[PDB]
């Protein structure tokens, strides 16, 4: 009766770590942060100099 | 699932750069000096010499 149990610990095995590939998996994504993009420059009020 | 988190990679990136290409843009414009022009000739009231 060994292939009856052999198989029967196989497949549970197989499905457990599926299931944890997809917590890893989307756990993966939307773990990106990026940046902003700076404003158009600064237009120039005055530029000057004293002692 | 490899094809859907590449694409995510890739079209963040080409966000990132647009945004870095327009305050390029916008901050190399309105960067030229120029000029004024001199005046009208300057009227001669006298020309004249000594020793």
């Amino acid at each position: 009766v060994s292939p009856v149990i052999a198989t029967l610990l196989l497949i549970l095995i197989a499905v457990a770590a599926a299931v944890l590939l997809y917590t890893w998996v989307s756990g993966l994504s939307a773990n990106v942060a990026g940046t902003q993009v700076t404003g158009k420059s600064l237009t120039l009020i005055q530029a000057t100099w004293a002692r």
